[PDB]
C-alpha cells in the first residue's frame, strides 16, 4: 500500500500560468513568542485543483455542488506522453476509456518543471469524444486544461455533461495503469473552482 | 463504501477563533464574460486543519514534514460528548487507545455550529499520557486543541514526540469506532500549519 502524491507543491515562487506575477500565492507570518500563526492567499486555479461548471458559465455548477464520491474513486492513468502539442480523438479513441470513466492524462508537462506555454492541452476534438463516450471526470499534468482555442471549448464541452476536470497533476512517477484516486478539495463554498490535494493509492482492491 | 466529510465549510462568516473578524477568510472573483475566477485569503489555521510542529516551537518542523502516510490512514473515533470543560488522563485511560492510533475526539464542539469561548480541550495530563503512550495522531472537533493553559502545554507535550495534532474536525453525525481517515492538507511548504479535508470511509478491511 504505497501512496504517490501527485499533488503540485504550493509556495512564492511556484509555477503559475503564463508566469503572471499576481497568479502568485502570497504568505504573511507572525511570531509573537514561539506561536507562529500564517495567511494564504491564493487564485483557486493554483496548482493542484478542480475546476466547477461557474469557470465557463455563470448560472454555472460551484464548487460543492459536485460530490466527493466522484472525487474519492477509482481512476486510469492513460500515458500520451507521446502526444506533440494536442491530445486528440485519435489519442484517446485507442485507451480504454468507457462511460463513467475517471482518466488521468500523464503528458510530456509531468516532465516541465517551469510553466511551458506550448503544454499539451485537450482539443476540442478529444473533449467532445470524451463527453459522448460519458466519462466522469479528466485530470491533466497541466494549470489549464486547454490553450490556442478561443471560446474555451474543450472546457464547455466536458462541464456541458457534467464532466469534473482536474488541473496541475504531478504524474511523472505514475505508471499507466488503474489507482485509487483521492482528489480532496479545500471545502471552500460557492467559487468556481478549489485548490485539491490529489494522492493515489495502488490499493488494486 | 459511505465517505463522511468532516471538514468545515470555509466562506466568510465561517465560525473562527473567538470571532476575531481578522481571522475570517476573504475572497476576489473576476467575470470576463463567461469565465469566472476567485482568490482565497485565509489563516492556514482556518476550520478543518493540520497543525505542524512550527506553532509552537520555531526549530519545528513545519507542515511538509508531516507525511500524507500518517494522514491517510486508519482512525479511531472516540466519543467524549460525555466529557465537561476539558479531556483529562482518566478520560483517555479508559478508551481502547494505543501506541500508533489515530485517535479522532468527538465532543460537545462538534453540536455547537457557533464558536464557542467554554470549548472542551485536551488538557495537559490527557496530552501526556497520549504523549508516553505513543498515539500516532490526536483529531478534535474544536478549531484549538487547548484553552486555559499558558505556554500551550498540550501542544507541545504532541508536538514534542512528532504527534500530529489536526483541529475543526465535525463529528456530529460520526459514531465511536475506527475508520479510513483521509486528512489531505493544502500541499503548501513551510507552514505552521495547513487547512485540511478530512474524509471518513467505513472500507473496514
Ligand atoms: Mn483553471
Ligand atoms: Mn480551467
Ligand atoms: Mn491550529
Ligand atoms: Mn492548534
Amino acid at each position: 500500500m504505497k501512496i504517490i502524491d501527485i499533488t503540485a507543491p504550493i509556495y512564492e515562487g511556484m509555477p503559475v500560468y503564463k508566469n503572471k506575477p499576481e497568479k502568485q500565492p502570497s504568505i504573511t507570518t507572525q511570531t509573537n513568542g514561539h506561536v507562529t500563526e500564517s495567511r494564504i492567499c491564493m487564485d483557486v486555479h493554483t496548482g493542484t485543483h478542480v475546476d466547477a461548471p461557474l469557470h465557463m458559465m455563470n448560472d454555472g455548477k460551484t464548487i460543492e455542488t459536485i460530490s466527493i464520491e466522484k472525487l474519492v474513486r477509482p481512476c486510469k492513468v492513460i500515458d500520451l506522453t507521446h502526444v506533440h502539442e494536442k491530445i486528440t480523438k485519435s489519442d484517446v479513441e485507442n485507451a480504454d476509456i468507457q462511460k463513467d470513466d475517471f482518466i488521468l492524462l500523464k503528458t510530456k508537462n509531468s516532465f516541465d518543471k517551469e510553466f511551458n506555454f506550448d503544454f499539451i492541452y485537450l482539443a476540442e476534438d478529444a473533449a467532445r469524444y470524451l463527453a459522448e463516450i460519458g466519462i466522469a471526470g479528466v485530470g491533466i499534468d497541466s494549470l489549464g486544461i486547454e490553450r490556442a482555442q478561443p471560446e474555451h471549448p474543450t472546457h464547455r464541452a466536458l462541464m456541458d455533461k457534467d464532466i469534473v476536470v482536474i488541473e496541475g497533476l504531478q504524474l511523472a512517477d505514475v505508471e499507466e495503469g488503474s489507482y485509487f484516486m483521492i482528489a480532496a478539495p479545500l471545502n471552500i463554498q460557492g467559487t468556481d473552482a478549489s485548490p485539491a490535494r490529489v494522492l493515489l493509492l495502488d490499493n488494486w482492491k
